[PDB]
């Protein structure tokens, strides 16, 4: 109900307070010894976390600043989890850090926009230089390392993905969840495939339990339910003298043609098998393209050229087997030319820049695994529902750190790059001394995510900051192993994309941020 | 109402205390001197309960970290009712047990997930010398043994639950039913059952209070409603010159079919008996193929080449006799080879075990009973409501320790084999420090229910604990009725799934509470 | 009546909130970076003050927790301002290390008893390396250093000191009293002076000054009041031919005395001038045997059996010359052997050393120091009251700080002797493993010193303790320019009995109250 507008240090206060709150609540918790936070939902059991995003999203509490304070940083925090899912805190840290050097800067009474102009060009030159220390990582051992390193020193999990994806190829995309049992099952879905059941149970075929296996078929295509007689008379005449299996990918059927194809095949007349529309309009469609694609074959309707009741044998699709069974329905190695593989390469190409984004790129890469790659899939199993939503966040932290290695490589972990590059471009000048100064503290702000890592060890940070700073190279601390030492030899390895991210928008928008003078709020 | 954070060890105590008050309710519960509990219930009188999952559903306490934590605490207590029904007493002491040798391991500020390594560890090697330790007992009188264990010392309703598996025969399915008299009953019915009475009460046969049994009965299988069209006549003109009672089992049949029939009954030519479908259309296919198997017949249906309107007299099932009454109507016995119903056995025992868990298995095994099996029903010689419910619990407590039984087997109850394994497992080591003294606060903390059990009767544990350290083997002591001996000779045995579950459980939610660091949470 | 009771951490977190807050308090002051703290009065100004005793002694906190705190912590400050003066703040932050440490030693489940014996054997060994490492100071320069420095580095009131000091030699005693001016005054007393004023105003001998040149009086000291004989012809007639004036000391002054005095001041015979005695009955009779001594000269005795009537020379008290005014009379020098006077003076300090320590024996060295040498006086004058309080307690630790100098000399300051001697503790061992980590609780503890100085200054503690263990002797970190180097070139020192009494009887204090397990307090 009252309204309450401050002044200067009058909410600098406040937002440093709840930042400092919010600091108290977070920071601590990132790390192996670094611990979880429990999230109150209100059905039913409060959820066990670490994940950065999950926590800031749940953050409220009574204080109106600390409230806002939390909605404004929480943007950059979703950003990095976008890009990276961990590794949050320390682009708070960071911000934490240098809210407090801009609160020294303004005791001594500068311009925050000059500071923020000269932090966020270093934070560039940076970029340049974490860019410059990359490293490629392309063994299978560094994958194993790096996996480890993101499921929080597993590895158990870091060998299962890494061996999954040496099976499954560089191309293997994984959309993954747990079954019920505890087990660890991987599966790899090749080629064409939909997980889809009989229509009729009349479906059985030669392979028992009800399962369908038809090699060197014909696959039709139907626009709708054919009604007619039969329909597509020609092509089943064809057939009938050809002796091969029929499957059809069917709009729909009308039930006197489910009978009749029921009398068809289980009276020995003619072998043929047809599946439910697979998907939805436009997008049963589009596989329905990429399949004909796939399989050599053509699209089957009365839209094309020619209409559906009589037609030429040639429309239909052809593949080395397909699998239609109780759940699933896959096709194994359709016969297409690779002239066709590479027109649709170009359309994903098209594709692969989407105003809507996400969701899009994933159907493309979903038509990408079918056409070429496959899906893996492995669920790793446990008790609580807590555990596996862990696992899954830790899996796929670990596959976005294997697409940037990939792509990029990777550059040493622990942040030990950072001091480096940090003590490399401090001799940067700007066009003032206060741009100097400004940088220098930045710079100097910008060692606490490790200091902080240090005190989760429940270590002092003094002594082993101040010998990382002695030392060069890959000269560093492992607290886990409690040496010093190379981190690449010990593998401690950090994907450039987490760090390059999160350090640009954390020091954007906390340099944004910081030239406030004035606030408004509302409390009861 | 108003959020706000709480920290560690501070809201740890609180949970603490409303954890000991959860357990203290929970103890009064088990064993022979376990005593009932009130729960009020809003719609009735209160519920006077023994079961501790009945209690668990309805825990709620005044402080938000006590009933948040008895939320985390209940996912554990759900899924060992799911899997067994009891034992969730021993879960909850060994969590207060492991809940303190774990605050003050932080206390001492020890390493957290060395210690889970630790625990992992142990239940890995507590799992595989308890698979080591089963004893294959499958003898009847070991069954009936564990039926009165279960039973709360109760021979009659172990001798009774052992006769209705002996006369259902192993893989048979025992089924619980409602009780009213005091005189507990057991009633074994053969055949396909259901509730129809016959459609017409003049369907009557000639035996009073309903009964309509026909003998050498023939099986008509229609997959419409035939009555309208009127064709079947051939097909019924040959059962008459057949000289044999046909019968209608079809989707609907109308009131001029039916008068018809009356008048065909009454002047004479054929007795027969038509009843409707039991199930949906999916499930009266499958039973289909299931009573026709039984009567030696194949699936007759609409919907492939053969039809209902032209068909031959050796198209029907053939039965022994078949007993319809209001109540049920049901075939006592069909004419079939069990070469079919073995191979659509084995081909459905591929389709048992599935995701699908429940709203399926009672189909599953009702169905592997009707073509295996027997029908048993179990009328409760019990006053009350909780009465009803607590005798009814220990008989499907009972039916899961006849389960583990057959498949595994059980050793001895009482966590004697705990005590031995534990005793001799003392020099288990892990990878550091942190994780053997892990090892030793699972040691120490498996000791909590068998200190728990011997406090039960009021009595000091530690004389109990020392005498069955120093004894070795089966050795044990009776505190239902208070002497040493040999826990064989005694008695009281433990499934080992139980206790597998039960301990892998606790490890779980231990490694969960092991890392609570901070919470938020609502003020009113 | 009110009660209120806490056991084990329910007293323990609140011991620790007085003690942070009071730690607080505390450390704000030492160093050339700690600021003052205001000593709030209600009816006067406050006073802003840098002596961490100064604040504590005075100070009571009002919340019923931190006024227990202050309770315990408190005798060690006020025993120290009795007994050292200075090092307050040190060894309070030594007590907050030793608690501390000891909290969290209990929280590790530790005996706290070994532990308290192991701590008071350490103190012992590190009061044997103390005086092993004990150095004396001899030259006045390193004298004018150890002075301004615990003066707070005052270097022209400190070479005051010690030029002042030399003057009046080792034994020759100092005190401090309130002067006018800004400038600190040096007064020199030889001789007898006390403060004894002229009473008739024609005692005025020279004028323009008020003092009475007496040219080797006849100085005779009574103990009775003269009213009654008017008469002191056997005495006046022997000044009569000797022509030299005479001083009259007695016990009291009558108007007969007076007046009969004052008419032979007017006939001029000779100087006649009498005074009351400076003290009360029992110190004016004990001044009277020491005056006479070292006069030569004999009191009048009227409780003992001779008066004025039989009268000699030797009878007659003599001195050289004397000075008289309205406010004291000086006695340049007597007419007596160092044999009795130092005899007397032996048998004084015989008694000297006694448990007194008050005003009066204060007074008696005083005497003494009249008696053999000379008494210096500082007069103290400032523009505000709280600079001449700022000023009198510097002066006060530069007074400590002679006397530590004096009687032995003084060690390493700063607290780089007590991490040298730290560094060869590690090597004592305990009756057990509890001792032995009550022990290494000393390691633990001896940082109190380099951290507070550090948290002073807001640089890294870590390395730079660790850099000064590695240097020896001299070698250290000055804060007061906050470099490196030599430091005993620069004096900084510490006094032996300070440092030594303040470390044991913290140590001693702050074990028995860590021990604490149950406390009673009052409600509101």
């Amino acid at each position: 109900a009252a309204k309450d507008v401050k002044f200067g240090n009058d909410a600098r206060v406040k937002m440093l307070r709840g930042v400092n709150v919010l600091a108290d609540a977070v920071k601590v918790t990132l790390g192996p010894k670094g611990r979880n936070v429990v999230l109150d939902k209100s059905f039913g059991a409060p959820t066990i976390t670490k994940d950065g995003v999950s926590v800031a999203r749940e953050i409220e509490l009574e204080d109106k600043f600390e409230n806002m304070g939390a909605q404004m940083v929480k943007e950059v925090a979703s950003k990095a989890n976008d890009a990276a899912g961990d590794g949050t805190t320390t682009a708070t840290v960071l911000a934490q850090a240098i809210i407090t050097e801009g609160l020294k800067a303004v005791a001594a009474g500068m311009n925050p926009m000059d500071l923020k102009r000269g932090i966020d060009k270093a934070v560039t030159a940076a970029v340049e230089e974490l860019k410059a220390l990359s490293v490629p990582c392309s063994d299978s051992k560094a994958i194993a390392q790096v996996g480890t390193i993101s499921a929080n020193s597993d590895e158990t999990v870091g060998k299962l993905i890494a061996e999954a994806m040496d099976k499954v190829g560089k191309e293997g995309v994984i959309t993954v969840e747990d079954g019920t049992g505890l087990q660890d099952e991987l599966d790899v879905v090749e080629g064409m495939q939909f997980d889809r059941g009989y229509l009729s149970p009349y479906f059985i075929n030669k392979p028992e339990t009800g399962a369908v296996e038809l090699e060197s078929p014909f696959i039709l295509l139907a626009d709708k339910k054919i009604s007619n007689i039969r329909e597509m008379l020609p092509v089943l005449e064809a057939v009938a003298k050809a002796g091969k299996p029929l499957l059809i990918i069917a709009e729909d059927v009308e039930g006197e043609a489910l009978a009749t194809l029921v009398v068809n095949t289980m009276r020995g007349i003619v072998k043929v098998a047809a599946v439910k529309a697979p998907g939805f309009g436009d997008r049963r469609k589009a596989m329905l393209q990429d399949i004909a694609t796939l399989t050599g074959g053509t699209v089957i309707s009365e839209e094309i050229g020619m209409e559906l009741e009589k037609a030429t044998l040639e429309d239909l699709g052809q593949a080395k087997r397909v699998v239609i069974n109780k759940d699933t329905t896959t096709i194994i190695d359709g016969v297409g030319e690779e002239a066709a593989i590479q027109g649709r390469v170009a359309q994903i190409r098209q594709q692969i820049e989407e105003a809507t984004s996400d969701y899009d790129r994933e159907k493309l890469q979903e038509r990408v695994a079918k056409l070429a790659g496959g899906v893996a899939v492995i669920k790793v199993g446990a008790a609580t529902e807590v555990e596996m939503k862990e696992k899954k966040a830790r899996v796929e932290d670990a596959l976005h750190a294997t697409r940037a290695a990939v792509e990029e490589g990777v550059v040493a972990g622990g942040g030990v790059a950072l001091i480096r590059v940090a003590s490399k471009l401090a001799d940067l000048r700007g066009q003032n001394e206060d741009q100097n100064v400004g940088i220098k503290v930045a710079l100097r702000a910008m060692e606490a995510p490790l200091r902080q890592i240090v005190l989760n060890c429940g270590e002092e940070p003094s002594v082993v900051a101040n010998t990382v700073k002695g030392g060069d190279g890959n000269y560093g601390y492992n607290a886990a192993t409690e040496e010093y030492g190379n981190m690449i030899d010990m593998g401690i390895l950090d994907p450039t994309k987490v760090t390059r991210s999160a350090l640009q928008y954390a020091a954007s928008v906390a340099g944004l941020m910081i030239t406030t003078e004035c606030m408004v709020t509302d409390l009861p």
